[PDB]
């Protein structure tokens, strides 16, 4: 048994070229290389990884990740006080992934089986923060994002959670100040989000599915969750002319509080709004239970664009979203469900 603490401006390499000699390896105010990513793929099983201190990143037009972990029976936490400080600021000019300066993914979360990430706060990514991908049963708890100084300071696709090619993910505790979404499962199976606080950024989404070879989503939970000055509350996206499904997803015991736009939104017409919706992407089992809150007075309760016949089978359970606009440009609502 090993235990191996790297710090200070060599510290990346050094954990780098360590890493499969450490038991336990310690990160200690560990300021990572412009241009580097902080790689810790392939550490052996079982390996544990401890933040410590303040982690910096040196600036750099490029796009990430900034952090890379990978391999099985890994347990990675933060220490008390500790801080991970992406410093985005640098790079935020109000384009987020669209244009404007190349901005580097924070936090690539790929490849991991049997894997906890817990405690770690991390503050002012530059865009996106988790990208899970290709992961197996992999818990994040009590993971802080603050990402505030970025609503008036061009903060833009500051996604919390984004989810692809993974089975088993468990989120719980997470608290997200963010500009975008708090979760977004683009595909996956067996998805538990629990006792979440999502501000400032789009929603709790699935989607948007479709147009890749990972198309499905299937049997993914919101649960005990307060969804805070967003954009949208619960949120359903399928990508136009696509196919793929969304099926027994879940939304329970969820509270809305001023929504700007959109309460619950689902559109399957994703893409190119103007358009029809169509019918490739059945969303099918979606249960709401218990899902309540405010829109304000200038948002939308309820917007529903689907596809002739593409959503059947939901339950919606004591449901109450008021303050805002009823819609009249829902289509194909199903028998269970109102604008
Ligand atoms: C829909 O997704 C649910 C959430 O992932 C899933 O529930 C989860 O089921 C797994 C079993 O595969 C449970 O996990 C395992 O780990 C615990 C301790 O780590 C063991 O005690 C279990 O025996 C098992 O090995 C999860 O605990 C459970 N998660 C929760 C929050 O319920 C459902 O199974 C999925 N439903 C369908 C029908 O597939
Ligand atoms: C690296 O150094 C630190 C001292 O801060 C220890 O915590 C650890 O055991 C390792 O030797
Ligand atoms: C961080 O801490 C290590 C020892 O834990 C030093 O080797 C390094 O120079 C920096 O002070
Ligand atoms: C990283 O750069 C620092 C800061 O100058 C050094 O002290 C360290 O040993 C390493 O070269
Ligand atoms: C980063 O720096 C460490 C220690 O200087 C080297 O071992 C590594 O190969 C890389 O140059
Ligand atoms: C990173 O840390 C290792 C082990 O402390 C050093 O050997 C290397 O020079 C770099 O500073
Ligand atoms: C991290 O850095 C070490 C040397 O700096 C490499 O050996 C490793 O492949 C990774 O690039
Ligand atoms: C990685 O860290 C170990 C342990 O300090 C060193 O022995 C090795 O040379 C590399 O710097
Ligand atoms: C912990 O892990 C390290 C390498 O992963 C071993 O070298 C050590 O003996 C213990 O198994
Ligand atoms: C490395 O060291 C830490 C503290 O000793 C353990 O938590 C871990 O299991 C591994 O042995
Ligand atoms: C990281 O990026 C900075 C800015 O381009 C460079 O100065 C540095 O040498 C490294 O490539």
């Amino acid at each position: 048994a090993t235990t191996c603490t790297f710090s200070g401006s060599n510290g990346a390499s050094s954990a780098s070229k360590s890493k499969t000699s450490c038991s336990t390896i310690v990160l200690s105010n560990v300021a990572v290389p412009s241009g580097t990513t902080l790689d810790l793929t392939k550490l052996n099983d079982g390996t544990h990884v401890i933040f410590s201190g303040e982690t910096t990143f040196g600036y750099k037009e490029w796009s990430g990740p900034l952090i890379s972990v990978s391999g099985s029976d890994l347990t990675i936490t933060g220490a008390s006080g500790h801080s991970i400080n992406g410093d985005g600021s640098r790079w935020w000019d109000g384009e987020g992934g669209n244009g404007g300066k190349t901005k580097p993914k924070f936090f690539a979360a790929h490849s991991l089986t049997n894997s906890v990430i817990s405690g770690l706060k991390i503050v002012n990514s530059p865009v996106q923060v988790f990208s899970v991908a290709g992961s197996d049963y992999l818990t994040l708890k009590d993971i802080t994002i603050d990402n505030s100084d970025g609503d008036d300071n061009g903060g833009h696709n500051t996604d919390a959670f984004d989810i692809g090619t993974s089975t088993y993910v468990t989120i719980s505790g997470a608290t997200v100040y963010n500009q975008d979404d708090c979760v977004a499962v683009n595909s996956g199976e067996n998805i538990y989000f629990s006792g979440g606080y999502c501000s400032g950024g789009h929603g709790l989404s699935i989607g948007s599915v479709g147009g890749r070879s990972d198309n499905t989503v299937k049997n993914v939970t919101f649960v005990d969750s307060t969804i805070i000055n967003s954009d949208n509350g619960v949120r359903i996206k399928t990508n136009i002319d696509t196919t793929g499904s969304v099926s027994d997803v879940t939304y329970k015991d969820i509270t809305l509080t001023s929504i700007a736009k959109y309460g619950i939104v689902v559109q399957q017409n994703y893409g190119d709004t103007s358009s029809t919706p169509t019918t490739g992407v059945p969303i099918t089992d979606f249960v709401l239970d218990n899902v309540h809150g405010s829109v304000v007075s200038s948002g939308t309760n309820i917007l529903i664009s689907c596809g002739s016949g593409s959503c059947s089978d939901w339950t919606w359970t004591d449901v109450s979203v008021s303050g805002g606009k009823t819609s009249s440009k829902c289509t194909n609502v199903p028998s269970g469900a109102s604008c």
